[PDB]
């Protein structure tokens, strides 16, 4: 009805990538608007100490059925980071000691710890894409996961690894952190340790996220435009109103948001939102975390180590091992506040509290949850959050909602968020239509 474009899509992350691809593909006039100068959002492709890295999301795996699809329309195959015959575990404690574990006897345990607290997913989730069916699973909404873990009597090695896992999936301290949404992704894996586990940090996509992102957009025919956020979304005359920073208006017929939750505290909304949905902006997700990577140049083949809440260093594992490159330690940070990733002088400290004989030569961070156009990592429910995230997802008149934590499945992955692109194209062909099903 005369406005610049037909649908504008605010955030060039997976979710708004795959929105715009199906909005273009419509025939739309298509916009995407990106705040940062590089597209992926949450995932990021770089390079360090010689080699392709990844700085946010990056690893996927055919039970995840929406990025799965997308890689076939555009036929890209996975790498694999195989890390069979480990050699060394480590399991460092809130006291800031390491213990150097068996390798064997390491996945036995986690094992053990991970099945105790799943125990009753095939239950509580029959239909992990559905994920308020079971009445059970509305029940555990009132608890979290450290009052489960309380529950399972394991052993010290095993109440360690599994609260610095669960740690890490949140993001935060295991008192905060949702219970329902673990059991709900232990569902999606197909209720199964084996089958989940393989989804984990094991297949990385042919030509990087990037190039995911890339064939989206390019597929699209969308127009697209890098460093321009967005302020102020207004509703009026049949359309949308979108205002950018530099307090210039374009028109559309509708809206699709893709920015994080957390990110949504610097975009004005007239009329206001839902009070469902404000609940959800204030509250925001849990991850407080950020991404790290080191250079040693002291071959230490394969390894991985666990840290407890109370230390930095969440997640560790080996990128890459060479006598002459040394080794290259992908880290996950849980909390952002345990450590500053942008000093190298904390960096090489810490690590070397774990790899005592260490030299750190190099490093590279993202501070994810420092980043004005992230403020945080991947998605983590709190306590009751899932039993309401129908608010989230909710359309508020010609502005519709998307992003990996408004999903229903995988909503801490890549996969969530290109779920939730192909609903937002879905509702923009319902608003903009002959025949509607609103
Ligand atoms: C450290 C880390 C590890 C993870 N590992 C994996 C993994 O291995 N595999 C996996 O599948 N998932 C992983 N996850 C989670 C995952 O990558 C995300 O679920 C996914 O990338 C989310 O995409 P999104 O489109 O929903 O949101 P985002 O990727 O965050 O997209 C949001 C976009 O909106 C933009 N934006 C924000 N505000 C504005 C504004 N005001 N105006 C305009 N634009 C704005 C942002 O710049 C950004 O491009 C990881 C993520 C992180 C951070
Ligand atoms: C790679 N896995 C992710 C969860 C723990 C880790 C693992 C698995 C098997 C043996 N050791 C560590
Ligand atoms: C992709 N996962 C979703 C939950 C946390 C995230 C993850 C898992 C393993 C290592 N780093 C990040």
């Amino acid at each position: 009805g005369g406005f610049d474009y037909d649908v504008v899509v605010v955030g060039g992350g997976f979710a708004g990538a795959t929105a715009a691809r199906e909005c273009g593909l419509q025939g739309y006039r298509t916009l995407l608007l990106e705040a940062r100068s590089r597209l992926g959002g949450r995932t990021f492709t770089s390079r360090f100490a010689g080699q392709e890295i990844e700085f946010g999301g990056a690893w996927v795996h055919w039970l995840q059925p929406h990025v799965w699809a997308e890689m076939q329309r555009y036929g890209l195959g996975v790498v694999e980071d195989p890390l069979t015959n480990l050699d060394k575990t480590l399991i460092m404690y809130n006291d800031g000691s390491v213990e150097s574990i068996s390798p064997d006897e390491f996945g036995k345990n986690i094992r053990i710890a991970f099945e105790k607290l799943c125990h009753d997913a095939w239950e509580v989730f029959p239909r992990p894409h559905e994920p308020m069916f079971t009445e059970r699973a509305r029940e555990l909404d009132k608890s979290s996961v450290l009052d489960r873990i309380k529950t399972l009597g394991l052993s010290r090695l095993q109440q360690a690894q599994i609260n610095s896992y669960m740690a890490l999936y949140a993001g935060e301290t295991t008192d905060k952190f949702g219970l329902p949404g673990v059991l709900k992704l232990f569902a999606c894996g197909g209720w199964n340790y084996d089958a989940f586990m393989d989804t984990e940090t094991h297949y990385r996509i042919q030509g990087g996220t990037i190039g995911l992102i890339n064939a989206m957009l390019t597929d699209s025919g969308a127009e697209v435009r890098m460093s321009v956020p967005v302020t102020a979304v207004e509703q009026v005359n049949g359309g949308v109103k979108i205002k950018t920073d530099d307090d210039e208006i374009i028109t559309a017929g509708v809206v699709v948001m893709t920015v994080p939750l957390n990110t949504y505290k610097h975009i004005g909304f007239t009329p206001a939102l839902s009070k469902g949905k404000q609940r959800f902006i204030k509250e925001g997700q849990l991850s407080k975390g950020a991404k790290l990577y080191v250079h040693v140049k002291q071959n230490l083949g394969r390894v991985f180590a666990f840290a407890d809440e109370q230390q930095p260093l969440n997640w560790v594992q080996t990128h890459d091992y060479s006598d002459e490159l040394g080794t290259i330690l992908s880290i996950t940070i849980a909390r952002k506040e345990t450590i500053d990733v942008n000093d190298r002088d904390a960096v090489t400290r810490e690590v070397q509290k774990m790899f005592p004989g260490v030299e750190v030569l190099g490093t590279a961070a993202y501070d994810w949850t420092a980043d004005p156009f992230s403020l945080g990592a991947y998605a983590a429910y709190g306590v009751g959050q899932l039993s309401r995230l129908k608010d989230l997802q909710a359309a508020e008149g010609r502005i519709l909602f998307a992003g990996a934590e408004t999903s229903n499945g995988w909503h801490a992955y890549i996969d969530g968020a290109v779920e939730s692109g192909l609903r937002a194209g879905r509702e923009v062909k319902q608003l903009l239509s002959l025949e509607h099903h609103h």
